[PDB]
């Protein structure tokens, strides 16, 4: 069944976004540990945020790290699981939202909610879609529920979602950079031990387009490739050399190709005037 | 379940629209107040009208405000409740209407009743559609039940519905005029302290083609920037300072593009002659 | 449930078409009082009759106004009755007929009979219509039930319904003649207290196009123009004054575009040669 | 050859437009009896007026009225030439110009110049239109030159006409009115011999969709029948009797269509915000 | 003929675009200034700049103010010119080349070049076009001849145009900000006698997606009002008062549709990474 | 007119495909220094190559390496001559060839010679591609004239060019490497004074799906910040300092997406079995 726990995943794993780190920051820690400032203004807190951007970037990373720095329960609710109610069998998602619930501080995250109309594709809606909506206004807003959800693809969300009093923060998560780069690959890399003059820095600098899951990859055939290298020598070399990174790095390949990206930041910049605006004084 | 209970929102919310107020008024409160009058005259009033127009301006606002002035029950039904009953059970509507139908002054609103035909975009008809028909033309009409239907898309409407003995007066709710903007600002404004020289007039001028929404994203927005500025504090200030609202202003977004505006004024002109018919005298 | 009544409008109701009046005298008034002549020359009359043309023009009416005449029970099935069959459990047919059949003096009047049509655009055939049909055909004819179907596209009513033994009589029915349109008025306007100068007659020559329902809707604006002037005055004028009329007369809208009336006429045109038959004598 | 002569027919010829009639003379005659005011304030003149609305409305009597208000010149190019020296040949689009600059009080008038693009239906251009918009680009505008375009369908026009410097001022002629009918029916009868009690205020009346071609119609068709009247009569009645006119007007028949129409209201509509502006004061 | 003079109308005219400002400082005038510069680092100067952005935003009188900035003759080739050339005759292109090769300093602009592609709309390729690549190609670059090509349309623009060695830098010039549309009034006003309290920069405030080509014709509306009513006066106030603007405003419509800012903004972002690239050290 | 002469340009100018330029050399200087071993083994050389790859790879730079080992004369049409031919006037081809051959060691060297393709997008075939293949079987080959054609787009190429007694050897020429990059930026960098410590190693490393289009533009930006920081200077520093790179590097882009790689690379696989034929031995 669900699992509802506090990640242990932090924002180290991540080191870069920054920005988004705040923006998330106070719209989750915010509402919850200072609510006698949200109601001295009479603001209402927003109780949605839909994370999109290219597949492999840490948007589940971020999810459970947003849920550590607030110590909020984590639930995660798949594709798969998603289109199996699609496919079925609607009415979990009450159920869903009751274990949610159950847990004030909770971090509901729906991870790749577009792939109900990926299947699909008659306009955008599903019975799974309209019940989710239904549930989600449903929802007092007093408790701490903050619905989390992930995509790919949000050119094709039904625009029901992207309302008020729904998913209506929409948040880009790019490609790595470089210190992100690095973070990310002392992370997932510093459990295996490593030595001699592996530099990561340098690794980091040269993979540019990467994404999180390439670099996985790529310390994943490194651990691989050592692995099969004392096996032989078996049938020592108790650290991942230099010459094992070397050579696993000339089958490193990135995932989303340049156009991809160009297409995820049109869409950014379509949801980015005044600029200078300022009161008569 | 159905809240049926008489909105608090008043007319003062919205400041603007006072020709489409009257209509309403003629609509609702004249059957009401003065039935004498219209038995006088064997005329049968109308019981029911159809909202339209671009999004977030007032609707259902609007549907509120009436039921509020002549102290009738309000009934809102949603459109994620419209598109489970289509994709399910559509003999809900029955007991919907017999709720109405209970306190007979009831504003009966179906809000987005268009969302069936997006959804399914065969002809313009849906089994629940036919279904709210037929209780539609089953009503007395004696009762005080007066339906109220908002829309944001009436082109692809079924017109089996827009008939006379169903929402046949059409009527279009534009976008915020400046004396409508202001005040909408403080309505939605005023609960927040707001001080200093921050001329809620000044905005409704510079603001033009925003709408409802818009105009309550950005003073969210300044709620937001004067929480963050408290918070980094403490971690004083009890008032929304002009800095707060003059930098929320450059995030300030336009929701409905011109193209669309264009769209609405071109339906509302084809649901406009003679122009001076005097008899012979 | 159905209703099963005689109405009480009458021919009156509508001073035009008298040779449509004519033709469905002799089609429903003759075999009932005289069916001794029918058995006299074995001629077998017909048990059904088709209302084609624009929208508004009294078919219902015309439905009635026959069933008035020859003081045979009315029973009305609507096209939302007929969509939610179709939709649904088409074997209420069957018992509709059957309380037609009780009532040996009917006449059975299917309203907008092209709805399931219509919801459907697959050839021309629909459960709901061949069940009626095979009703239809079981109907003994000895019983003096007569079925009457109106429709406003008749170019999409499947064939099947076009065939001796069914609905076979089309009849077309255009807009409003003046002294039609005078009638209309004086008709659905006499109840309603009108004085001073207010010539109907002028006002059935000025209204050339407009169709039933636009002068009910040029009526109705009268009598609420006056309803509101009246009210204003109590916040005396007993009647409606010409200035309300000539008033809500530049609001008067035509329902039936020029294009649709060409097409019915099209249409009628079609179902129109020898021109001067005669024997060799 | 062209003709270029000042045209008699005048501003009574056509009745109404007087709102159009005023546009027109601040259009053509203020910039030619009041230079003196123009070079005060540096306005520059605009050299290009875009006649556009449903067929037979007076486009041509219009200019030509224009053209007499001034009593400058009038030069008529019509369709045909146009796709003459298209399908040809269109260099002598330089001689009529210069035709036109040889006259310095000139109403260059091209009638129906969408006939191009409806005889080429490749984006909307054609080698005359180009060149059409050379030399009225080159002209001096010093000159009295000034260049009106009677257009039935502006929606296919090139942009390339629209831009300052060319046929700029839309203006939008529609259907006659009561008075203009009045008009324009005393006008082009007044000729012919008419006696009796022919009110031509109750044909105005009566005929409400009608133009300009609709009722010289009307007046041709009763003047022939009162030719054929009095030919069978020698082989008297010197004056057309109203049996004639209430004979010939069952004959009568609109040429615009209510669709045509509309679509020409809808482009006005499109060509139509800020509504009251105020300085601060 | 072609008009070879160096402009007078300087960047005063046009407040705003300082960044392209000095970016065609550095394109026009450091090659013509400083050759001894450009010798000493071998780099050769670029001889293309295309100009792209929505209409009525300045690019020709950009194009003349840089000309005008360095003293260089200034050589104008319009759209229709070029559509005529199609249309015809593609040898001209050289006779204007050499007329620029004449003139050292010679900025040469083309306008609308894109206007051969939207009167084609095969592959993008043109004779006229092709020519024109050629004999740029053939310029020796020695010469102080500049080219510059203004577009509005640059997703149609032939990709051969787009090359080092022709137009390379494309520059993207937005609709006016607040400071360059005052500057707009204030330069197109400033002929005019404008007195009382015309508060230029309120109106620069109001007007927000207007263009120069709207604010011209908000200038030349009030112009024109001002005198209608100094000639209906005389059949003094040789000013135009603040009245003659706030009527002339309600008329104020935008040119430029936010779909078209939006896909122009798309546009240049595509022609929009490292970020922080920094060497070993 | 055409340019016949020795290229200075060599091989060092682009260090990196060894493999192609041995290729070259066996096809080009072979046949014309050792025709002594040629017509030992009767064997027939080739006439004909056909480069294609990515833009901006350096194949115009290629065709006159080559040129230059062999010290052979070189002799380059461009794509827009091949399009005015084409647009025109084929018959010139002719003259080009016999330019060509009156110079026997010569290299003629077509530039997108898809232009006419590309233009035309019906089969692929045009008269002057036709007129070309007529020349070149017509050739007596005894001449040391050898023909290279560069496409950037080889899969809408006409196939008869592909025959055998024409452009036969199809060669890929892909992205430049490593050493091939540090080899293009020392040329069209050595030129200008750089100095400090610019490691052009490291910009070599760091862009690795760059031309040499792209670098070229890197380095000309670098130049073009230098002669700007000069001039404000003067309005000293004599070299391109690290600074001026690493600021120009965040503007660099690629040129070719690396979907146009992979069609490129599907292309080169598709023209790429035994593996290991041996004789029996
Ligand atoms: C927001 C990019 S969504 C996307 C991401 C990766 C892979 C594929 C896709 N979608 C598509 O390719 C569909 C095509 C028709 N596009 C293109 C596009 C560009 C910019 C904005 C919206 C669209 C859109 O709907
Ligand atoms: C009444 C505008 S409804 C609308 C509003 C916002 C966003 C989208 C839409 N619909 C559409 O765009 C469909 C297209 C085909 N149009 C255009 C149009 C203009 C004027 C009248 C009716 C139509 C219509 O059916
Ligand atoms: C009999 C007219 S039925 C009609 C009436 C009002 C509104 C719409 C319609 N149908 C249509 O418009 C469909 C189109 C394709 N037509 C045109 C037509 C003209 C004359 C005869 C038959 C047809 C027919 O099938
Ligand atoms: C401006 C109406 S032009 C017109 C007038 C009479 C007869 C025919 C036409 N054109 C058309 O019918 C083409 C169709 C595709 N429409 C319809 C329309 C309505 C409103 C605005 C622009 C358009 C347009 O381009
Ligand atoms: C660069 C916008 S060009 C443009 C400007 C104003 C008016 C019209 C147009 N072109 C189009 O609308 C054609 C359609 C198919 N689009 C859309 C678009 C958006 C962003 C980038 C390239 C494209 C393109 O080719
Ligand atoms: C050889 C790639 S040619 C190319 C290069 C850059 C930019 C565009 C193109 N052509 C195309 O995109 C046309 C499309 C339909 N493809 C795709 C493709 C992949 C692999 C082999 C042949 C084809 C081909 O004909």
């Amino acid at each position: 069944e669900t699992v509802v726990e506090v990640p242990q995943v932090t924002w180290e794993d991540i080191g870069g976004l920054e920005d988004v780190k705040r923006e998330l920051q106070e719209l989750v820690q915010y509402p919850v540990e200072h609510p006698d400032k949200f109601l001295k203004f009479g603001m209402t807190p927003s109780k949605g945020v839909l994370f999109y951007g290219p597949p492999g970037c840490g948007k589940t990373l971020l999810a459970k790290a947003i849920a550590n720095e607030c110590q909020a329960n984590f639930i995660s609710i798949k594709g798969p699981e998603l289109l199996t109610m699609w496919f079925g069998s609607e009415a979990n998602v009450r159920e869903i939202f009751d274990k949610a619930r159950q847990a004030a501080p909770c971090v509901l995250f729906f991870d790749e909610l577009d792939s109900i109309a990926k299947a699909r594709g008659g306009g955008a809606a599903d019975r799974v879609i309209n019940q989710i909506l239904t549930e989600m206004d449903g929802m007092s807003t007093k408790k701490n529920v903050f619905i989390i959800g992930a995509t790919n693809r949000p050119d094709i969300i039904d625009p029901a979602i992207l309302r008020p009093g729904r998913l209506d923060q929409l948040i880009y998560i790019p490609l790595p950079d470089e210190k992100s780069r690095v973070a990310i690959l002392k992370a997932n890399l510093r459990k295996s031990p490593v030595a001699k003059d592996v530099d990561l820095e340098f690794l980091a600098k040269m993979t540019n387009g990467f994404s999180g899951a390439d670099l996985t990859e790529i310390c994943q055939r490194a651990c691989k490739l050592a692995i099969r290298e004392s096996i032989e020598s078996e049938i020592p070399v108790p650290e991942i050399r230099r010459d094992h990174f070397e050579e696993a790095m000339r089958f490193a390949r990135r995932s989303v190709s340049d156009n991809d990206i160009r297409k995820y930041e049109m869409f950014a910049q379509t949801l980015q005037g005044f600029g200078s605006f300022r009161f008569p004084s």
